[PDB]
């Protein structure tokens, strides 16, 4: 009680000192010596208990719920925090480790609320309030930020925060925690550098990003990437990178940029390859258009089951754009486009597998034929209960695409590795 | 060094004393008397140890930032500077001898650069902002400019300024470059005086433009040719041709005359061939009732990947216009209306190609006939990676335009084409 | 708008729960179908309806709760959908009452085995599903 009501007692001082209202006249700079001097004339004044130490505290209390951000100023802080939501005034929550756990921290009311949430949204030219509900924005620091406001959420406005993992799995990683045999890892930093034009596929949650990230690092620093996201996921050590992000209707229907646009726009910024986040639209096509004029090394991610799943899916993808395509056509294309296609699962166990690293073989009368050079073959469960299986090559001595390692030099480093596949 | 501050100082001094406020007076010599003075007294007063090539090379940073590009002055004024790039504002690149590399030149900050690119894109009467972050621009001098801001772009604006080297390639340079052999483009040769209508397709970077400049430059000067362009790219050498370019909206959006703006009134000039730079939109349904009425010899690059795709495109181009006929009914005019259409594109490599000489037939519904003259296929790769393929006549003695280019007595060289290449 | 929720239901947010009103669980997707093309998307009806089954698993059908389904896969516009629970009706009573039964339909891995057995809950579904039919 006398931690709060000595500062609820002492803020009225301080208040009335200088009220909110005079922002601009004598700002920080001058504000913190104002408040340091504010602060110890009202102590001085009213008899207070907290000790010189304590009052400094007091006087840094003071400087954030004025100019600071207030509550949340220590929770940003803490690098071991990765989500802050609010959702109310006394009930805040937190994510460490995975978890969500509850806090004890409380704001004064919901007008408190609001201020902070505008305050915190205005830093990137948004503005939310009864006439606006939704606020949704990336904050330089590198977080997002979304805010809803009272006449849609019946509980209150209400506040969500994220933050941008800096710790990432690496390639050494995936091969500790048995997601990938070591040889898969070979051949994997083989096709890395090797130009080939992936397409990761899997089902929801199943590793995607990360596998993309990971294959991301076999660039040599001498190349243009060009990377197209809607989250702003990727991290990549190359010195030469162009992050771009799209931008959502932020009004009725006003203002969109789809990702189609900046994948058609790419193609004019001479990128030396074309990464995407994830194919969702019709700018599948563009991407693929990409992958056949001059640009390979292209990567992508859609959501798809199996590889044949996968092609389906690039078809369907194709067709949605309505641009009158015969069906021939389209399986050209792709046959002529994709060079590979890894897949990425998950198993009932939560474990993460690449079940399928695949190649397309070509068109064959109607049908698109692949082969494969890795499988995950399950066989049972142990003791504990946990998925059991491994790896195995399919007998293919030179894949489709040798002749790329011969031009690029690692023809002995692809060679070791599938001739060491027979262990 | 030191004439880091030195510079700021005396740019604060000028724009105190010379204020940038002041436009519309002390113009371009004004303003360059007026900034020398300003800054031989300023080195006067402040104190500043450079000397006096050090003290002109102050004046001239200060007319730089008065009235220049900003430190993009002398990277664009370079001699054999093929490319440069700025992914946002501390990481300039330029590619000199076909490969990238690195430029110790820097910014300010992002805002200059932001306002260096709104003007740069000034000079064509465009804008980039906030509302619109994507710019795609042809300057005058005839670089190419393409710009993104910060609402998509994360690492502050991205800018890349793409200049062209000299005079296109005539014919012999094509058939030098192997883009296609004399044995199965001698139609070219041929529909450059057969005066039959024409539509050339591609892909960004694919060399439509340079293909009509060849394509073009047989049309004997007896003729009145009227070319509409977006800006001036084409240099035809004949006697009789009219030249003219658009106008986009004014500082208060108004005074636009777009592309079917000048070809309506073209249809009134009596003109003996349209030649359009580049189809859009709307005004393809002009250029093809031009094509349809007398006007016959007509040509348009218009922007696709296959031709039933570039077709599609057309179709959806004219139902942009708004009048209401059916497919089918387009389609036909497009196969009395569009006699050849051409594809240009570039393959896994990079290399331009002539992927198509594509003649259309008729119509069977909703269905359109369209036999292939021509085709290209693609056996694989080369010893040293670079694609191999082979063009190859397909066969027909008597085409479509046999019977519309018999007037002139070119059956003979048709017939020539056409069998002596048959096999 | 079921698109989004839809999208929800297979984008990671597992465990969302909508309520329409159709009548059969043909009808019930016959219905998710057309609000599904009628947002202008054009949406091929064949994708649709492997979107549905992708985010449609239980189908408690109130119509009493008469049907617990679930849907099986697709071949075609056929949408292969068993059943878990059906009510069936025998006769009438002297005062008026609809008389009938539930039958736990018999099948004892429905196709959420794998969810079940993650969670720990499989000897639950023994003890009750198993149970039932005998
Ligand atoms: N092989 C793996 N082993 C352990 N954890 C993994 C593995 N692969 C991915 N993860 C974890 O999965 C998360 C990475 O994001 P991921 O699961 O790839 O999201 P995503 O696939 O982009 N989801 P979406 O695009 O929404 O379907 C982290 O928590 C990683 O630790
Ligand atoms: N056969 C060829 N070999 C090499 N370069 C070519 C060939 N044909 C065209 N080009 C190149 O294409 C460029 C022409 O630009 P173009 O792609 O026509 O502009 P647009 O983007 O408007 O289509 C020229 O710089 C030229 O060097
Ligand atoms: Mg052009």
């Amino acid at each position: 009680d006398y931690y709060h009501a000595t500062k609820t007692t002492i803020f009225n001082a301080l208040l009335n000192t200088i009220d909110l209202s005079q922002l601009a006249q004598l700002d920080l700079k001058q504000a913190g010596e104002e408040i340091r001097d504010i602060v110890a004339e009202l102590v001085a004044i009213k008899n207070v208990s907290m000790s010189v130490a304590e009052q400094e505290h007091l006087v840094q209390d003071i400087i954030n719920d004025v100019l600071g951000y207030g509550p949340l100023e220590p929770l940003l802080a803490r690098d071991d925090i990765a989500d802050i939501m609010v959702n109310g005034a006394h009930r805040v929550f937190i994510e460490v480790g995975g978890k969500v756990q509850l806090t004890n921290v409380r704001f004064r009311d919901n007008l408190q609320l609001m201020n902070i949430c505008q305050r915190i949204v205005s830093q990137v030219g948004r503005r939310v309030d009864e006439s606006s509900p939704i606020c949704d924005a990336r904050l330089p620091d590198g977080s997002r930020v979304n805010v809803i406001a009272p006449p849609l959420a019946l509980d209150g406005p209400t506040l969500t925060i994220r933050k941008f993992k800096k710790d990432k799995l690496t390639m050494k990683n995936l091969v500790e925690f048995a997601s990938i045999s070591p040889e898969g890892a070979r051949v994997l930093g083989v096709i890395g550098a090797c130009r080939c034009n992936l397409v990761i596929s899997g089902g929801t949650g199943s590793g995607k990003t990360t596998l993309l990230n990971t294959m991301t690092a076999f660039i040599d620093p001498t190349e243009r990437v060009v990377t197209c996201e809607d989250a702003a996921e990727l991290q990549l050590q190359q010195p030469h990178v162009v992050r771009l992000e799209t931008r959502p209707p932020n009004l009725e229907g006003s203002g969109a940029v789809t990702m189609r646009d900046l994948v058609k726009n790419c193609l004019r910024m001479r990128p030396e390859r074309i990464i995407v986040g994830e194919v969702r639209g019709p700018e599948a096509f563009d991407l693929l258009q990409a992958m056949n004029t001059g640009h390979d090394g292209s990567m992508g991610t859609l959501h798809a089951n199996s590889p044949r799943e996968a092609i389906s899916r690039i078809e369907s993808m194709i067709t949605m754009g309505g641009y009158g395509l015969p069906s021939k056509t389209i399986k050209e294309m792709i046959v002529g486009s994709v060079d590979v296609i890894i897949q990425a699962a998950r198993l009932r166990d939560g474990s993460r597998r690449i079940t399928h690293i695949t190649e397309v073989v070509g068109l064959e009368g109607d049908v698109i034929v692949t082969q494969d050079l890795f499988v995950y073959e399950i066989t049972g469960e142990d003791e504990h209960g946990k998925v059991v299986g491994k790896h195995r090559s399919t007998g293919i001595a030179r894949p489709r695409f040798w002749d790329r390692a011969r031009y690029y030099g690692l023809e002995r480093e692809l060679a070791e590795a599938l001739d060491a596949a027979e262990a």
